[PDB]
């Protein structure tokens, strides 16, 4: 029913419209600052709907003492104080599985767009330069070694697609995953040294922050490409730009950045990089599935029914 729900940012028009219809919706951006909401409706909010941009941090959790559930429009939880949520009896839900296919599809697209210079080729035709001569030769994808940081649902989905291109697959992190034929590497530097396409597909934790640093980038080398579909903090972003400027890294296919929607100016002029505005899950089909899952978790919670996709 008309229960107080806080929407952190304009995630999705259909989700926002249903929240306004089923619940008592508070739009976080209708308040000049966060304290304008906290001072006026501290106890009015029983649910928070966030995403990868604004979630539920320690300050927000403590400023809303009546909060019962965090329903995230995301698979990632790096914007939610999960441990504090468990301490205060707050449920948290996300949207697993429903965006695996689209995010894996975007990783494979960035690999092809970087290796085959498709976005550069498109600018080549539309600028009229094809009348002068053939476009430069590019780099073959089929058969190239793909190393995946994180063999979860999305990482395993990327590997399945690369196998159709006859790609050797290796992976890294935690403990060796059972039931895979991919090559396990106990370190990222050894994974990067033995692959030409390095895919970030892990969760953002203090452990995985800046997991692609100067040392891993130097191990990747000028014949390698970084593919980041995870979080911008997975990569030491000033080091990635520096290595691309100096030729220590071949290219980069980047969907996420440190301070979105800001993208470093140096990357804008490079032909060996492909830059997308965080479109991993941004399809009509997936965003509808994510929206219906967030609504399904809120409904089940406030009806005292078992949640659909709980994390804690």
């Amino acid at each position: 029913e008309s229960i107080g729900v806080l929407l952190t940012c304009p995630m999705n028009p259909y989700l926002e419209q249903e929240l306004d219809k089923r619940f008592k919706l508070f739009r976080f951006w209708d308040f000049p600052s966060a304290n304008d909401l906290f001072r006026e409706h501290s106890n009015s909010i029983r649910a928070v709907v966030g995403n990868s941009f604004i979630g539920a941090d320690a300050q927000m959790i403590e400023a809303l003492p009546k909060m019962e559930i965090v329903s995230s429009f995301s698979v990632g939880l790096d914007k939610i104080d999960l441990v504090r949520c468990k301490e205060k009896g707050i449920r948290v839900t996300n949207t697993p599985d429903v965006l695996t296919e689209d995010v894996a599809d975007l990783a494979l697209a960035l690999i092809l767009a970087t290796l085959r210079r498709i976005c550069e080729s498109d600018r080549y035709v539309r600028s009229g330069s094809w009348k002068k001569g053939d476009f430069k030769l590019t780099t073959k994808f089929t058969g190239k070694s793909v190393g995946i940081i994180g063999l979860g649902r999305i990482g395993s989905a990327i590997a399945k697609r690369a196998e159709g291109f006859s790609c050797p697959i290796s992976y890294h992190s935690r403990t060796e995953k059972p039931g895979t034929n991919y090559k396990y590497y106990p370190s990222v530097v050894e994974l990067a040294s033995n692959c030409q396409i390095l895919v970030v597909a892990c969760a953002l934790t203090p452990e995985t922050r800046h997991i692609i640093n100067r040392e891993v980038i130097n191990a990747l080398g000028p014949k390698g490409v970084v593919i980041n579909i995870g979080r911008g903090l997975h990569v030491d972003e000033p080091e990635l730009v520096s290595a691309l400027v100096e030729g220590r890294l071949g290219g980069a296919g980047l969907d996420v950045f440190e301070n979105e929607p800001n993208v470093p100016e140096e990357l804008l002029a490079m032909d060996n990089v492909v830059l997308l505005p965080h479109v991993g899950s941004g399809t009509v089909e997936t965003r509808k599935d994510m929206a219906d899952l967030v609504l399904g978790n809120l409904e089940a919670h406030f009806l005292n029914k078992p949640l659909l996709t709980p994390v804690v």
